[PDB]
């Protein structure tokens, strides 16, 4: 199974300056619920703005760089690759892998952030005429949450 795991706001913005644009705790949850147990495979410098493994999952980063060894962290060199991993495989960033496997995946998960942010990546455009809405669910608005999203799950027809 390959899913997509994003993050994206009204203008499809997902990050700036190697970070996200946004702090929003319930997303964070949401992404440790749904992959817990299962395979994020991420690009290098999705991986790198982070700098370690997320714990309980298997943490896999694409590179071309041979030399490419972190501890709890397995390494692959070609997309091909992925189509070998078992499991539940979520494909979690960024940008460069999000265009690479969006015609790829079975089904995506995305929090649409309600707002207009400044971004330097994106995700690649997709229309509703392929992709029916398996759920939309709105996240609870608070203190620690002050941006209102959505999470979508999205199926492709
Ligand atoms: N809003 C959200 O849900 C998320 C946002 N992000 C954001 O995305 C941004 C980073 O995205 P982006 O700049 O596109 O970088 P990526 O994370 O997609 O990494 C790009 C790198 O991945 C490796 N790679 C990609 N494709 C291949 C391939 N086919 N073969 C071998 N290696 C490959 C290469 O590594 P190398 O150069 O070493 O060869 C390449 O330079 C950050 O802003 C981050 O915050 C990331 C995830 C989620
Ligand atoms: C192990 O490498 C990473 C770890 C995290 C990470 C998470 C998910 C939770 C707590 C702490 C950390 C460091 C995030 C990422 C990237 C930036 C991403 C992402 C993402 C987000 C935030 N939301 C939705 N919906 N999809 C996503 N792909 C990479």
């Amino acid at each position: 199974t390959l899913s997509i795991l994003v993050a994206h706001d009204l203008q499809r913005v997902i990050g700036f300056e190697n970070q996200l644009p946004w702090h929003l705790p319930n997303d964070l949850k949401h992404v440790k619920k749904l992959s817990t147990g299962h395979t994020l495979v991420m690009g290098r410098k999705t991986f790198e703005s982070i700098g370690k493994p997320l714990p309980n999952r298997r943490n896999v980063v694409l590179t071309s760089d041979t030399s490419f060894n972190v501890e709890g962290v397995d390494v692959i060199h070609s997309i091909e690759d992925i189509y070998q991993l078992p499991g539940h495989v979520f494909i979690f960033g960024g940008q460069t892998l999000y265009e690479e496997m969006i015609d790829k995946v079975d089904d995506m998960y995305i929090t649409v952030i309600e707002g207009k942010f400044r971004g330097d990546t994106f995700f690649p455009p997709y229309t509703f005429e392929d992709w029916e809405v398996a759920s939309s669910v709105e996240g609870k608005l608070d203190e620690k949450n002050t941006i209102p999203h959505t999470f979508l799950h999205l199926i492709r027809k």
